[PDB]
């Protein structure tokens, strides 16, 4: 009973061993790996203390104008400070532009746009799903809706070509006058190319639909200004706070202001519809340390530091995808314009189901999806290789060639393996082949070495060791 | 870079200092004040310290033995360990109870379970909003929906007695059987009295629904064994993880495993596929390590006392307001907060809370099961659990109770000066247009805050 | 081709001698039998033989003014002379009042209104089938929804109080504030009391719901003005044609035009564009004309006079049974039917019904408001419409009860040769298998038929 | 009072003059007309007949097995008897096929069974109107569902190749995969060639789809082996009765019944949905006087003579559309299969909008339809024309030669006051010009008078006069 009052004053690594030790763990995981997600950053000390101030209490339901309750001088001086910061980093003006920022994360901003633009039921699309397409754009099989979007909305999504591996506009042009969407997606989870909006927007406009453009994966390299902004065609752009824009794990959701057309003339009225579906729509109190997080995370962003650092992810890529190249690798679409690129391993004889295993267990980070080409999920034949994590650890073009022959290395290695299981062997089959055969285990062993002992080298941006 | 590196290892403090003087200016405005709000509290510096932990760097799409990407070993550790104590510190047997920690808060843990239970169109039935319940149970007029719940789904609100103040078990017991629902809540946002889960359940039986408790408000306290639990009688339990809980913002779904009546649950994997890939992407790994911090230090005797210290707070506040004049809601409370109706003073909550507000009292006002109309409620909501964290005790609460009781004479006086009939605005202006008023809040408000002082306030060390 | 041509010319006696010798037995079937069925009636030879012109070969998509096609003079005449005469028959204002005659039945001119004033998952409110509703109105259990109205939208029922079989007025009040309905049904299958329309418009405009009647059973009484109209306090009012407005089968749908409250109506064009393009496709003249030559005929002072007599020989029937000791829900009728309790002899409608079909006296079983169970349902609906139109006057009616009351004696006969506990199945073996009954059964039916044959036989002259 | 009795037993011609005369007015227009309207035909006397019957009387709400209420002793004869004709004219095993005859007209069938098999918001695919669909299948746009079907269901139209007039069904088998749908329709308003069934079975079957046929249309041609049976490919097949089927207006829907496929085999659960979406689903008492009327259309659909007038109906139509072309005129897919065929106008400069109504007014009927290729629903450049009606009149080629030259000279004339309105002149101001000008008045009457003259030629089918 007494202790209580100890007991909330008393630090983690006294408080909770256990907990403390996962952290640590976790911290060293991160430090000897090689980060090639192409979603996952290296968020700043300065942002991380945000999250853990007394922001943290207070309850603000409502927005700065009107909340539920009183009390809420500083959340209101921080909130608009972050929209503030919003608007000024993507240089929109904000007589045009407006942005809620009290979406947890990505997929609840996309949900509350959706809830707010579109209604039970209204028709969304969306990039398909294998072709690089997010779930929260729309998930669907011929006989279930799995994603919340195809649960409550109907969606159908708008394909890739297999040839180029670009979007078909072509294609999405004449399906959206059959199927009528009341929203257009413009975004990607697996893409290395720029998105058209222009045509999009002709498209949308066409339709009489709305284009909302998720630029959770570019909106980090919109802001440095090394990719075109969305916010030139789109009605709307949400985003995570995350990735490459660096901050905590959150969401933002940018609208349009102001007059839309002429004949006279329209306004948009998409402020207080994605407000009120956000609240009291959608969520509850908002979390306010994640908000100031998000708020430092914009004025850094703004920075020419962060610009130049913007800069090298995409100089980073072109350097990991021209090495790669050299290696005898096929990168779909040829190459990317962006932090990303997806390698389609069928030139290597294997797959990114077992290529992203064994790179696993060499320590080096990475995922597999699906190629434009390949006639089934079960088998995906690429890997997905992003640059932002390894670039926040000050990796160059030389680092990035090096990291290029890891990979290589451990393509081989998985080749080998494979070749040693048989044609039509299971992936959980080839996983304990390569768990209990010390001959693949010797040789993860020894890559594993040389990728922790370079990754050594970098910095792990963060709290002191945390 | 050169400067780049020292950018993202840069403190706070330095990095953004307008961010930072923010944080100070709001640190010191919650030292100084009074929270009576019943949903705020402060959490513990462990459970902080989590929040800024490099958890915040993974992507953990999908559940431990079943991830997405790989390098998820201590996330796994993390999840899993984070689940053991959510069921251990509400005594549940892992045989009969499953647990899921990654809904981002309350409301999208309530979510989750409609979108897996109920779906689309299907119906729902929870507290009424003016009665006591919670936005996310439910929210329409007779030409609008509002709440993401009534929008998706087909929401009809049961009622409390208006004049008992408890709710009406009898007609919802009726309702239900008309209606039809598929999902009954049991939870709410402003009641004071224990719910009755076993009629609750008895009722969801009848028609097949399944009954779902929101013990957000009393999670808490149900952990320290203070107030009756859900889970003897309830097919799911959703909460927020802060509130009573004390940790930060986020939220759980408890869901029962085994047999139901043979006749098994299939609860777990629906609730499971809802959360993800259903409605979020990206787990926020570093609340989770947050809320598994909180669920350790519920566990400790320390915080089995302060809950007690928490409704015996209540109790004595409650009685001081009683002794004072003040009528509450259903005559008292069971749990850690109260309803007053202000009737009882000539005056309502909307003007009340504003004033209290600027002797830096906090509160909030909320309809009384009468009231003929939301746009002048007469109740004023008060918890003691954020003022119980700062170690008040009930001679202390007999003081709080005096402030605020200066304080309602203070809101009659300006209404008084407006006029048995003026608005809301008219009373405001009188409030900080007054000499004699202003004055009042000033000199009230310094005796608010030199009291508030006298106490402790949980968090990081200096901000 | 030589034969081709006198296919088309041929009559049916000899084109097909299968389906007229059908016809025939099923003419000869209503001659003898005594139809008791409250929704049965004979339509008279000048409708029938509407029917049967080239009005069926006609196209006319849309509305006179708006048809699809050309080609439509005489079927604009004719439309438009229907809806003259619906509005005439029911004193009617063209400036207050439109109507549309193209639903092909009572079932699809109330799905056409819910599509046009309800939309999808919208809310509707109606009468409790166990308690006389309809289905159309609602139907659904715990588990799945039944009747495309509780598919399509999202149906509650209002009941009656069992200890009066009146509609609980009060309880549907405080339901609609709870339910919020977008549409309330005033209309029954199976009541025997006028609808109180005027606090159903109280409790519609309460809930800014639109008040739809369904007065299918009544319309023909309403055109008599033997029971108060629905016309005065609702916004609209569905009917079939058949039933006791004596036409063919059919359905119409009034709406009312000008001003509601300045606000006005726009009930007409969502009305119509829901019934086509919406959902219907080509309009059945045939049975337009049909319609029109039975409206014609109900503003007849005949008409008027025949609906008196229907409503007499009710009271007649009631008093008959009531004096032989039967049970009347509700004690007695206000118009052409009455729900007779069985319990009141200690057997059910469900096996009372069988028997006296037996007998050759129809009528159908329907459960009195008590019933604790649908599954023998205590009550038979009987209405006079049928026998009266056949000339049966209270004497008559009087003879009529005695037959029913001998069929009642006989079905609980073959109960207690059952025990007090058997099967339906069981039931109607021992009523077709048993000397002293079967033989019971043919000696009633004698009377019964003989009795019929007294009197004449609406429709075509010999078939 | 004592009337009331002579009232019920009153002839319709003493008892309704007004509702009489028109009656008389009506079957004298149908005499001298000529009826093109593709979906017109002539009832035989014995069908209309049927009509009058006291089945009209009897409620029998359930089905032969299980009825509401008793009394259904013939009732059940009749119902029975119908559906033993139904599946014996199409050639149908009872033991794979069912069907239900209570259906109140096309429209009512079709609802019937997206409500049992589709469910509310549940996908369906059918033909686009412009190109020929029904509104049943569908009808929507970007701002409003108009249709029944695109209100409570969700619908996304497939259209045809505008370059050949025939259904892309290329197009449609990858539009499939991306939308879902539930159940995909076969059937036509407006298409004179025959359709492919069995690739739309392998679409639906990929696609776990359900293929219903709504064979309205040329059901007729079915039952006499005219045209290739739906029956071999679809799942379930709707249908109007009257039509080319030649009976009084109502529905019925055929629907398969037994396995389905292997794998061990899983069955059609086709049956118990349809029938109680039917009731107590969506309808209530059946009309038992239609179905006597469809038994016995039914019955003459079987003999010799049916068979042998749908095999001129085709016939009529290819002398019909023969004579066209040679008179210059473009029928769309140059030909047809069936019973009609799509004149597009635009090979004389005019459109089907102000040709319908010239023609309609020299007493030839027949309506406007949109071509394939046509920007602009507002001026359809079709005419579509059925030979049915005057098929059962008698006409022969040699006939209808003569018909297409009364058309031609229509044509003509429509084109003469065309050029007398202006290019930028109204639809209204065309009418208007057509009513108000004896000039083109005078022409009008003459056309008329040759049309009617030749028509008065042919029998009429129906009651006497009636
Ligand atoms: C990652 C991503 C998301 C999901 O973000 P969450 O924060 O995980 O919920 C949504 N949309 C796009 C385009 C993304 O890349
Ligand atoms: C507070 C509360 C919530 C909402 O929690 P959030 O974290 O704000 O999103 C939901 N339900 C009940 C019963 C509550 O008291
Ligand atoms: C009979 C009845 C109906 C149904 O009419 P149908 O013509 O059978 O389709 C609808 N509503 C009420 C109130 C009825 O009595
Ligand atoms: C005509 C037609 C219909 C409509 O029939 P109705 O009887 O008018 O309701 C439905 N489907 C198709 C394919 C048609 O040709």
């Amino acid at each position: 009973w007494s202790s209580h009052e100890q007991m909330l004053a008393q630090p983690l690594k006294d408080s909770d061993a256990e907990v403390y030790d996962i952290i640590k763990k976790e911290s060293n995981r991160q430090r000897v790996g090689l980060e090639l997600i192409a979603s996952e950053n290296f968020a700043s000390r300065a942002v991380l203390e945000a999250l853990g101030s007394c922001l943290n209490n207070k309850y603000s339901q409502g927005y700065p104008g009107q909340r539920y309750y009183g009390g809420t001088e500083h959340i209101d001086e921080l909130e608009t400070l972050c929209q503030k910061r919003a608007l000024q980093a993507y240089g929109l003006d904000p007589q045009c532009w407006g942005v809620n920022v009290q979406p947890y994360s990505g997929s609840p901003a996309n949900f509350a746009v959706y809830t707010a633009l579109v209604e039970p039921h209204g028709r969304i699309m969306g990039l398909d799903l294998p072709d690089g397409g997010h779930l929260t754009h729309g998930f669907m099989t011929d006989k279930k809706k799995i994603s919340a979007t195809s649960i409550f909305f109907e969606s159908m999504a708008y394909k890739v070509n297999p040839d180029t591996g670009y979007i078909d506009y072509d294609r999405l042009e004449e399906n959206a006058r059959l199927f009528h969407p009341k929203l257009i997606i413009a975004g990607t989870s697996c893409y290395s190319r720029n998105l058209d909006y222009g045509r999009l927007r002709k498209i949308a406009d066409e339709n009489g639909a709305y284009l909302m453009a998720d630029m959770a994966h570019i909106s980090g390299l919109v802001v440095a200004g090394v990719v075109p902004s969305p916010f030139e065609h789109c009605h709307v752009v949400t985003t995570t706070t995350h990735k490459t824009l660096r901050g905590c794990r959150a969401g933002m959701i940018f609208y349009r202001r102001g007059v839309r057309s002429v004949d006279k003339e329209i306004l948009y009225n998409l402020e207080s519809l994605i407000n009120s579906a956000v609240f009291p729509g959608l969520q509850g109190g908002p979390h306010n340390h994640a908000i100031a997080g998000v708020a430092v995370a914009l004025k850094q962003a703004m920075t020419p530091e962060f610009k130049e650092y913007q800069r090298q992810v995409v100089a980073n890529c072109r350097a990991l995808s021209a090495a790669l190249v050299e290696l005898g690798y096929k990168i779909v679409t040829g190459g990317s314009d962006n932090h990303l690129i997806l390698v389609d391993l069928r030139s290597k004889g294997t797959d990114g189901g077992r290529a992203e295993k064994v790179l696993e267990a060499c320590s080096i980070a990475c995922n597999k999806n699906t190629c434009p080409g390949d006639k089934s999920a079960l088998r995906p034949s690429g890997l997905r290789l992003g640059t932002p994590a390894l670039t926040s650890r000050g990796l160059l073009e030389k680092d990035f060639q090096k990291v290029a022959h890891f990979i290589h290395r451990g393509i081989e290695l998985t080749v080998q393996i494979q070749d040693d299981t048989g044609p039509r062997a299971t992936l959980k089959e080839f996983k304990e082949k390569l768990a209990g055969d010390e001959k693949h285990q010797r040789a993860v062993r020894a890559l594993r070495q040389e990728v922790e002992s370079f990754a050594a080298l970098f910095p792990l941006p963060g709290l002191p060791g945390f």
